[PDB]
């Protein structure tokens, strides 16, 4: 079997990317973040305490003639924003792009915390991280994918996210006509449960490539590109006025500014992230200081290659038995 399914930036920016999931006999479609950094299928629900939920669209089990209670299953996450939520299991039918797994778990949330209740465009997550980062209490579930990964064609998902356009997760099979050149495989280290790469090095716009071994995840779910603060300060070195503020929590840049870009070492590979995707436009509305979407790890723990850095690519998620990563220019 394969799926196919359209992803959508949330908003100008490319804050986050929806793609639509039908959950529950007859469907239930609702707009989830296919987060590769987690592993919870969560949703708002029903169940959502009624105050925190605003715009969402909502998960109703008692009208899915297919959801079935897991007994005595609760969840909790927490993300690397601070953001957090809760709630009971369902197993329910869920479908992805005409891909369809029976007996998923759908975690129904009961409390979200207030950055989910403030974006009315998110319905939920989709985790696709490595099944032993599930937070489902007592008995951890499986993702989407490691449910569906026997039936698929090829045990891969890909993602090839737009810059300001829509984009494509593909689960199955790797499409050839949405790439240039060849795909870089990579090794991952799944003992985090992440994928968890190791980047060749980096080069700041039409500089010279700095070989330099630089261990971080491929999130879907995060937007910027989080990385050392050596290479995050040789970046914005480059552009004139940019500077870390501790006020905005980050770097910021005038708004007048031209980008270089940001390349990133995959082998022998380099993919190219050109200047325009690391502008986060405005601190604040009519601000003329500009958030870089090129930030410093230090505070993390790990280095985060997020949507800035996903989005210059095609990216394949081998989930053979020993998982790798590729990389390919389109």
């Amino acid at each position: 079997s394969t799926g196919s399914a359209t992803t959508t930036p949330i908003d100008s920016l490319d804050d986050a990317y929806i793609t639509p999931v039908q959950i529950g006999t007859p469907a239930q479609t609702l707009n989830l973040d296919f987060d590769t950094g987690s592993s919870d299928l969560w949703v708002f629900s029903s169940e959502t305490t009624a105050s925190e939920v605003d715009g969402q669209t909502i998960y109703t089990p008692s009208k899915s003639t297919t959801a079935k209670l897991l007994s005595g299953a609760t969840w909790s996450i927490s993300y690397g924003d601070g953001s957090s939520s809760s709630g009971d299991v369902y197993t329910d039918t869920v479908s992805v792009g005409g891909l369809t797994v029976t007996g998923q778990a759908v975690e129904s949330a009961k409390k979200v915390s207030s950055s989910f209740t403030e974006d009315s465009t998110i319905d939920g997550l989709l985790g696709l991280a490595f099944s032993t980062l599930n937070t489902v209490s007592p008995t951890q579930q499986k993702t989407f994918f490691d449910n569906a990964k026997a039936s698929l064609d090829s045990p891969v998902f890909t993602a090839d996210l737009g810059y300001h356009a829509p984009g494509t997760y593909n689960f199955g099979f790797i499409d050839t006509t949405a790439y240039t050149g060849s795909i870089t495989y990579t090794a991952v280290s799944t003992k985090q449960g992440f994928w968890e790469w190791t980047s060749t090095g980096y080069a700041v716009g039409s500089g010279t490539f700095k070989s330099t071994s630089i261990d971080g995840i491929a999130d879907t779910g995060t937007t910027l590109l989080y990385l050392p603060a050596t290479v995050v300060s040789a970046y914005w070195a480059q552009v004139s006025g940019a500077k870390s503020s501790s006020s905005v929590g980050g770097y910021v840049f005038p708004c007048s500014a031209t980008l270089p870009s940001f390349t990133f070492g995959v082998g022998s590979a380099r993919i190219v992230i050109p200047g325009d995707y690391i502008d986060f436009g405005p601190i604040s509305t009519g601000s003329s200081s500009c958030f870089g979407g090129i930030q410093s790890s230090a505070g993390i723990g790990i280095n985060i290659f997020g949507d800035v850095a996903l989005k210059a690519a095609f990216v394949v998620f081998n989930g053979a038995t020993t998982p790798t990563l590729g990389f390919a220019s389109k």
